[PDB]
């Protein structure tokens, strides 16, 4: 696998977790992923980067007391990471970005 904007959006809102094909960046690193060589598909077959906390430093996403944001890679299959991300909050607001977190649009 589930790695589309709608499939992961709907899965979160429901199971309140990412599907089984997602791993955090530090877990990928441990398995041998080196960002510079784009080898995630070779060291972690069928997995995608997801579940890491996203700072929202630039305040581009809506803030709230106790609200925390996480990101997940969307549409990834192999090679270097793409520019598509699903941003999800602890209270289940879902935003999408297709331009490396420059802009955001509400999806759930």
């Amino acid at each position: 696998v589930i790695n589309t904007f709608d499939g992961v959006a709907d899965y979160l809102q429901t199971y309140h977790k990412l599907p089984d094909n997602y791993i955090t960046k530090s877990e990928a690193q441990a398995l041998g992923w080196v960002a510079s060589k784009g080898n995630l598909a070779d060291v972690a077959p069928g997995k995608s980067i997801g579940g890491d906390i996203f700072s929202n430093r630039e305040g581009k996403l809506p803030g709230k007391s106790g609200r925390t944001w996480r990101e997940a890679d969307i549409n990834y299959t192999s090679g270097f990471r793409n520019s598509d991300r699903a941003l999800y909050s602890s209270d289940w607001l879902i935003y999408k970005t297709t331009d490396h977190y420059q802009t955001f649009t509400k999806i759930r």
